[PDB]
């Protein structure tokens, strides 16, 4: 009685694993994973057995695998005894003889094609499933991985990796069949109420926790956002704000995202990446004209730039969509005397973005690569004070550019997915202009809140198991950061869940 | 064969537990802890046995404890059979009969005085130790808790609590006698090098981890600082900076501290709390004159305000200790035209601190309680750009004031302990002036680094097991935040380890 595990690499949506007798992709790291996961053993005097179908045995050149014993399922192959590393059985049930005897076999792995996978799950022989999810769907398949039965639950999901602009994940599925520290903390939590800080940061309940079966393997960095939703639903205080829509709010959170091997664009919901870019380049250019975004069919600033809203906050003198000195006016003309959105501000104010790029490549290890937008002298003129307030940038020893961002107020339903992708793109732009690679992205949040009209929507989003992040590459190398265009961005391998409509609070 | 645990409340340094036949303190929550920890059982048809000495039996009024059986050790007490909840034995060894039989007893607890504690550890009967560390030392004791033998290791340390301005902790000591997820992560860490973000955030080794035996019970919030040191020693990249002293640096960290039940003043090192306050009130008053701190025997700004340093950074025109527009000049006179440190700036610039206090009590649930010091128009005039760059404040539903702080660069050896206590005091000041209680303190750090001449010192600090945080209360209620004085601060229960000398990099 030992362990039996399935090893498979399937596509993310349709679970395709083969085409025309070979693999539909070439990922080197996945083959290394297959080697290390099938060679992983505890006894040096024992070997592992790899069960595979005959057609898979043909696709690997009919040659043995080092340090392992291959078990081929076939009705026609001669049961040869010359090769001790290759044995042939007539059916999958009889091949389960590494259990009954052969104590020199420690672990059993199922690697065969669709027929072997389907018959191993149907006859209930499989204990574990090692799945490599590949982000390739618009190609042709003829061999698929069968649907994972409900008796299996995921326990691990790795971060997204990249090979030749292809995103892929690693997951583990398991078949579902000291207390002294926990008890003491509970007793202290009964004596002290909310005086114990742990009771103010309660672990989210299972009903609001995305994919609860993954407890110790929440490596995929989309959980950094999803678990933040769960933490708010668990501890968020019902509070009113300047809008008529109340929120559930907590204070002091953070999220980490990798940018070396993937692009942190949420997969549990279709995110409007084009509107995100158009807003970012609108900041970079130094523009505060709200019409330029509406002319490009981007209406994210329409609510905070209407005639009724502007007059309500005391800016009735302002033109229709003139938002005032905001992001991109403190970036390029900090402390500049603002008149209207039509005047020429070239030369006035401090150009932080220019000096930032200049300092990033002339003094990389400097500890002052800071871009700020909080200007107390201009807040009264702003249609909306800065939410993403201050950002800092960091050049690693291996020439990577990381970014920290502090956000005073975070609309988790709408603003947060935009802010994650926006500053991810901006860090990539700064990396190309300064000659670096993307690093890490950390976002530190003040008032993290959820609007009460987003509860049904965000709970729906929490029911969706995350998918591997896509890749985002630039088609050309620009000479100035202001020259970026939407056509220069290529989004590779983005297969999200359907979009979720949520209303913005004005 | 069942479990035997010691329950004791001893002082932090001398381990005193009694005086004149009674306790040297009155902590209600500790008695509730004794009740819940000794009533904690799994079988409802069983009881717990509490072994105690005769003098302890006298101190509790010689009356039984609800739902439990008291075992008194005495050579003279009559072995009475009338009371089934109280039994008398002639020695501690014979009292260990709840093991040999009496299957109606589930757990055994040792609660007696010094004689019972010493004989229970000497004869090696104890499996677990529940210790309440009380921060009271300058009083008289006549009964002590014996030294914990080396066969025990701590596994849990709770946050610091407060009762009648007395700090206390809860600790658990233990006697020292799935893998599939860990193996897969290791294999992925061998295939991918530093492309896997987990390998850039390696868990600190045991040799640089403060109190390594506490794995799952690192609740004491001083670990938020100590573990940050360990994380830097493990992953810090050797980098040069504007000073001649290189650092080991990582990017993107955070620390949480409670301020409701304690004051986050580090105990693993004696921190100059007086210099911290004098610097904070120096900021609040709006002062930039470096001599006013030197006149009060505070020399933390002497290095960055010398004639040699000022001329080296291009400010030779400046007077000796004129630091320029820095903290407290952006706080009270933001965007004000700076001349010298002797001019009158009353009325010029934006007074953020005044408007902050005004907004905190007139609109508490506002999401814009922000105090910033990063002024790109004044950086060239500063002797040193702001390290603690921006802070945000938050009023909870139960009228508590929390604080978030973003710090671009963090000297973990010198600056970090000052910044933790400084903004903790400032949050308490703002709470009293606005009529709130202290809440939580979160510090988000950009470039967290350790100077290479602090390696020997900080490793010494990591060898010291933390002690409960002290309490800090104000002696009077001021009418203006500028009226605070050092005599108004009372530091209760601060018993730190000896101070550690570290040189500042100029
Ligand atoms: N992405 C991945 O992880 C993997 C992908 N693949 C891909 O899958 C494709 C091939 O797999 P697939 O088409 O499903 O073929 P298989 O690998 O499943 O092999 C099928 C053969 O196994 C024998 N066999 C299967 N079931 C039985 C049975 N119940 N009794 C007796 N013999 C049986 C038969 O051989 P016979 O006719 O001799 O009797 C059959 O022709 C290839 O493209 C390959 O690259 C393969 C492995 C892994
Ligand atoms: N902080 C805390 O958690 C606790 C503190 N305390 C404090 O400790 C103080 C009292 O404790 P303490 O002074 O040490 O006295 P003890 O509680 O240890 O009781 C001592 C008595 O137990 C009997 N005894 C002890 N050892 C033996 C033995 N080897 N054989 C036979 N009988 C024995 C003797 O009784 P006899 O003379 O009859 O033979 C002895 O006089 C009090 O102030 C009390 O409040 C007590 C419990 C807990
Ligand atoms: C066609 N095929 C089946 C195949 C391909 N990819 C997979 N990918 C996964 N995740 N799981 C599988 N079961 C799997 N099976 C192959 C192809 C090559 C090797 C192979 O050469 N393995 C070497 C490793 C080669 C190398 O180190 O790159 C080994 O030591 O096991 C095995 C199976
Ligand atoms: C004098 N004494 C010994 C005493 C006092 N403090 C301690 N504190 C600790 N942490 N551990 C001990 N073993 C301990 N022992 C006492 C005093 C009162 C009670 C007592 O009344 N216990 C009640 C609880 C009373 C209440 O709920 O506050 C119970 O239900 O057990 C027990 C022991
Ligand atoms: C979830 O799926 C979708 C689908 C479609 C869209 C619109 C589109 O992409 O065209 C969206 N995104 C938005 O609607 C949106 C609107 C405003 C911003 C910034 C912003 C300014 N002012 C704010 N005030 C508050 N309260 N909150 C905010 O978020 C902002 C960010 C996003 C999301
Ligand atoms: C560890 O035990 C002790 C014992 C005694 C003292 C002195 C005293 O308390 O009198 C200290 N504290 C300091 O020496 C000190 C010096 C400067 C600051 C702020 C500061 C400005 N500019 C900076 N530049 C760099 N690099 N680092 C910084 O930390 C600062 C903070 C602390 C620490
Ligand atoms: O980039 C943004 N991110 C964001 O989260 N908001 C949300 C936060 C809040 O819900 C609202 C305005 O915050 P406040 O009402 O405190 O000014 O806009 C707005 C942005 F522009
Ligand atoms: O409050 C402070 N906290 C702090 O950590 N430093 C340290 C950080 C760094 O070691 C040095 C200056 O940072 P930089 O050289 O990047 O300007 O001062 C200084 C302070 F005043």
């Amino acid at each position: 009685e030992k362990n039996v595990s399935i090893v498979v690499a399937a596509s993310v949506l349709s679970s395709g694993i083969g085409i025309n007798g070979q693999l539909p992709w070439s990922i080197s790291e996945d083959l290394k994973f297959f080697s290390k996961i099938t060679n992983n053993k505890c006894d040096s005097n024992k070997k592992n057995a790899l069960i595979m179908g005959r057609k898979t045995w043909d696709s690997i050149g009919r040659r043995p695998l080092k340090n392992r014993i291959i078990v081929v399922i076939s009705s026609s192959l001669p049961q040869d005894e010359a090769d001790p590393n290759v044995v042939v059985f007539r059916n999958l049930e009889d091949s389960i003889e590494n259990l009954m005897n052969d104590d020199s076999i420690e672990n059993i792995f199922v690697c065969g094609g669709e027929s072997i996978y389907r018959d191993a799950l149907k006859d209930n022989f499989v204990d574990r499933i090692y799945l490599t999810r590949v982000a390739l769907e618009d190609i042709e398949f003829d061999t698929y991985f069968p649907e994972i039965p409900e008796t299996f639950l995921p326990v691990y999901m790795s971060q997204t990796f990249c090979t030749k602009n292809i995103s892929y994940d690693f997951m583990i599925f398991e078949k579902q069949e000291l207390k002294s520290i926990d008890d003491t903390v509970d007793l202290l939590g009964e004596i002290f109420g909310i005086r114990k800080m742990g009771n103010r940061h309660k672990f989210p309940k299972e009903e609001i926790y995305n994919t609860p079966s993954i407890r110790f393997g929440r490596e995929h960095y989309e959980f950094q956002y999803l678990d933040l939703l769960s933490r708010v639903l668990e501890n968020g205080a019902y509070r009113e704000n300047r809008t008529g829509i109340s929120t559930y709010s907590i204070f002091g959170q953070m999220m980490r995202f990798d940018m070396r091997e993937s692009f942190p664009l949420l997969t549990t919901k279709k995110v409007a990446i084009r509107s995100i870019f158009e807003e970012l380049i609108w900041f970079i250019k130094g523009d505060t004209n709200g019409n330029h975004l509406i002319e490009k069919k981007v209406y994210i600033w329409s609510g905070n730039g209407s005639k009724e809203y502007l007059e309500r906050i005391g800016l009735g003198h302002r033109e229709e969509n003139d938002l005032g000195p905001i992001y991109g006016f403190q970036w390029r003309h900090y402390n500049g005397e603002y008149k209207t959105m039509h005047d020429d501000y070239t030369g006035v104010g401090v150009d932080q973005l220019a000096k930032l790029i200049e300092t990033l490549k002339n003094n990389p290890k400097d500890r002052r690569h800071i871009l700020t937008a909080w200007n107390p002298s201009a807040l009264s003129q702003m249609a909306l004070p800065p939410c993403h307030v201050l950002s800092q940038y960091y050049v690693t020893n291996d020439n990577c550019l990381s970014c920290n961002l502090y956000q005073r107020s975070c609309d988790l339903g709408l603003g947060s997915p935009f802010n994650i992708a926006s500053y991810a793109i901006l860090t990539m732009m700064l990396a190309q202009v300064c000659g670096y690679e993307p690093g890490e992205l950390a976002i530190f949040i003040g008032d993290a809140h959820i609007y009460e009209n987003h509860l049904t929507q965000l709970k729906e989003q929490l029911s969706r198991t995350p998918r591997p992040f896509p890749q985002l590459k630039f088609k050309r190398k620009v000479e100035n950061i202001e020259d970026f265009k939407w056509e220069d961005i290529e989004l590779i391998g983005y297969y999200p869940y359907p979009t979720i409509k949520m209303d913005m609070a004005v």
